[PDB]
């Protein structure tokens, strides 16, 4: 009882479920195979959505429990945490959005097959369900969107009990008294902040010498770290972990040393979060038998139409090269299926923004100062602090700055870097500016509403273009 | 030298003399100095920054922010997130202190910016006493003459009075009195359902007042707002507790011996006479240009019927070296509009071309949900005979809005039917105020709906609703709805 299809998508994360919807909208008979109980992939079920929910809820807890609400005349005798209820709010959002994808599939006539997909021919995918039943799909095109998994730390076994990945850390049943996080990238700093805010003593251990992962601008990263340390973060940068021991009393002893060598020490904690990275997931997909070889980092090599070496078999998202982000996977899914229908296929990874949803937030798009130097680009800098922005000052939330990097000969915007309130939303104005090739003067002369945080983006461009802002 | 207050009465020479230190005047003065002009700014009030900083945008946004958080804590929202509190109490004195702290910091900042940029601040009442002369009259009665090549009038606006109802800032208040009420009124009536009125209503509603807005026109939110957005906005505000009497005129108000106020109303067309009682009456029917005792009549600068100073596209009055910008001239009475006019006016004084497109000036309403728009409404496009297409995306389908349990409203995009050019953007929902600036940048380039749809917006953000509404306008269908 095989199914015939034009496009068969393996995986229902941001890349796969959006690709499936768009393919159906373009007229393809479309199937989407998912092995998990719900649709939406890593981002919806154990990723972006649960993490942002806990960041929001823990931020508001900090505002009520700390000094902020009192300073605004909102007085409360006793603020208490109900962690079960906070986790419930998180789970409600996840359930609503995963159900929403199932309805979108029905609305657009995408056939949902529940099982573990394996490519069993150039034009065939077989999905094996939990009970061993099979469903064969004979298909013109195959779109691999199988995503990522957590990168294990050699010698340390994650059990999601006291040694957790991001999945376990998002569902802890009590606030750990003491918590250690291996990895001070985006995911690690976010999860650190959640549990710090809810009462944990948190330490982030990082082999590199800065916070925030790859590609973040160094000046932004140092300033971000300083703000976080004032919030209660403790950082062990330039530090390697040599091992972790699960102890008889339930606690964990973590052995660390200086990254360059020496200064060996041990620190004890109640929960260890292993968050050193993620890697492409292709297990048992049938690639070896087809001859589709992986690159040394486990990614599927693809061409500019996202075709593998077998031209009707495609791959997108966290399973191929480029930034491992939800909106990147989505755009790759859209343009891949547009290309299947004969159209142009374009994504510019220099215009793909990054966001860290701490408070303050961090967001950037385009090039860092380190990248411009390494490329030998002559640039100029404009900065504007949020302390001088009217909306930030009115809200009494004034950490950080906007930094703009501009090309000297043309005034072209080369990069935008935002540390402070509203950075996540603000970077999308910046992404539009980079896609259009805007000059710094262009953005300085656009009438931004007053009072808005976006005026800091305008003023930083004015500084880069004219040399001087108005309000600083 | 850089501050000329009482006792400082020697004559001054300047290239540019700016009368008024509001958003238009103080930015014009800074930019003039940065361009190389010897610049003077005359201000009659105790602080710089005009209506917006002292009694306007800044205090109102501070109270909107604080009252929204009071509502999150005192209502259901914080409890839904596992944040349990025994007793949430309002300390209005402390809330007002946070507001005043912000205003003081920002007014002090302008004075520092004037010093940094070598702008001479003259504290007095400026009158134009010759084609190239302004005389400032100071608090002590002293006078100071400024001989100047150019004059820039930036004298701003005032509250529009209501005949027969005397504002006393006690129980009958303007927006100024409403921003400093000493206690939450049990019942408040607002005459005028425009932007300022709805914002002030929302503040006091959140803090415990029973609020009613009376409006002579048939919609909420002032001039130019899209009618679909306005209707949806009104329905949301009614569920928050607002009561609206649209298409209604006020015939009078009487302060009673017991301190309460009886407001007499009728249908705008006639009939249906009623009386409604309140503890505080806010008179918010508009603002109007302020030019009192400026010397215009003697110069021969006549005003238009609404009191504005007529100017050409370089912002020149009938006297070619005398200019005017901001709330005293035509166009949207908004802070960023006054700022941009001041900048390009002084750039024009320095030899540059002068052009501004009021169709690219955004408007924002800082309620929760917010409202923001830029470009054209459906009503404008219809009246102009423009063929257009519509794309909508509801915030209920946006991942960041749903995750924060903050899902009112939608983004609506209007695109040209044949060319896909973005013609207007209308946002009702969370984050509208910041989001409209992405739309303003798009309009500057004449971008298409497809252009915006193909920009990689971060996930999860509210801005994705803007992306998806453009995708719907361009392709006919969004992804996530
Ligand atoms: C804690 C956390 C926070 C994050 N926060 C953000 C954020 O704020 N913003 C951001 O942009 N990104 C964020 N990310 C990253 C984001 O989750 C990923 O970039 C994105 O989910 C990748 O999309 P994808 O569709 O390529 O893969 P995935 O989301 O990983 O989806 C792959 C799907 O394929 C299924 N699958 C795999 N193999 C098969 C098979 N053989 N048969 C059937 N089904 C199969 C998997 O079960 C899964 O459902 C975060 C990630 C984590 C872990
Ligand atoms: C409650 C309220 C909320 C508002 N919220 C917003 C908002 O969120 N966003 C927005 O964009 N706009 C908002 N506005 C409108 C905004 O304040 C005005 O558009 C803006 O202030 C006008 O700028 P201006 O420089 O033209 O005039 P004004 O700000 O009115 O400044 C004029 C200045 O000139 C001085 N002056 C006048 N005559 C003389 C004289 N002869 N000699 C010396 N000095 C003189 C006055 O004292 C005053 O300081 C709000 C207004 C109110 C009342």
């Amino acid at each position: 009882q095989p199914i015939d299809a034009d496009v068969t998508v393996i995986g229902s994360g941001p890349g796969g479920y959006v690709a499936a919807i768009k393919a159906a909208q373009l007229g393809f008979k479309t199937v989407c195979i998912e092995k998990n109980e719900t649709l939406g992939g890593t981002c919806l079920n154990v990723g972006c959505i649960p993490s942002k929910a806990l960041l929001n809820n823990s931020h508001y807890y900090h505002m009520a429990h700390g000094k902020d609400f009192a300073s605004r005349g909102i007085e409360m005798s006793e603020v208490r945490l109900n962690l079960d209820k906070m986790m419930e709010q998180k789970s409600t959002a996840v359930k609503a959005l995963t159900g929403g994808i199932a309805h979108l599939f029905k609305q657009n006539k995408v056939v949902h097959v529940n099982g573990y997909g394996k490519i069993t021919g150039k034009n065939q995918v077989t999905a094996t369900k939990a009970d061993g039943g099979t469903q064969v799909i004979d298909t013109k095109n195959i779109l691999i969107a199988t995503g990522s998994e957590v990168t294990p730390f050699p010698g340390i076994t994650i059990d999601e009990d006291t040694i957790v990945s991001s999945t376990g850390a998002l569902s802890l049943k009590k606030v750990p008294e003491k918590m250690v996080v291996i990895g001070a990238g985006v995911i690690g700093v976010e999860l650190c902040s959640v549990w710090q805010r809810l009462g944990a003593d948190v330490t982030a251990v990082e082999f590199l010498g800065h916070v925030g992962g790859v590609g973040i601008d160094m000046e932004i990263s140092k300033n971000f770290q300083r703000i976080l340390q004032k919030q209660g973060f403790k950082f062990k940068l330039n530090t390697k972990v040599t091992g972790a021991t699960k102890k008889s009393d339930g606690k964990i002893d973590v052995s660390i040393e200086a990254a360059s060598g020496g200064k060996a020490e041990v620190i004890t904690c109640d929960v260890l979060l292993v968050c050193i990275g993620r890697r492409p997931f292709t297990k048992n997909l049938g690639l070896e038998e087809l001859g589709i070889e992986l690159d040394p980092r486990g990614r599927i090599p693809v061409n500019t139409r996202f075709q593998t070496k077998i031209p009707n078999i495609y791959a997108i998202g966290d399973v191929v090269a480029g930034p491992m982000l939800a909106h990147k996977a989505e755009d790759e899914g859209i343009i891949c299926v547009e290309g299947m229908a004969g159209g142009a296929v374009h994504i510019d990874y220099n215009c793909v923004p990054s966001v860290i949803y701490t408070h303050p937030e961090v967001a950037w798009v385009g090039k860092s100062e380190e990248q411009l130097k390494e490329e030998g680009i002559e640039y100029k800098v404009g900065k504007f602090p949020f302390a001088a922005n009217s909306r930030a000052k009115t809200n009494a939330d004034t950490d950080g700055m906007v930094k703009i990097l501009g090309q000297k000969s043309t005034d072209r915007v080369l990069g935008a870097h935002i540390l402070g309130p509203g950075a996540g939303e603000m970077v999308n104005e910046a992404a539009l500016a980079l896609e259009y090739g805007a000059s710094c003067e262009d953005i300085a002369r656009v009438c931004h509403a007053h009072p808005t945080l976006s005026e800091a983006f305008r003023e930083a461009n004015l500084a880069a273009s004219f040399g001087k802002s108005i309000n600083f």
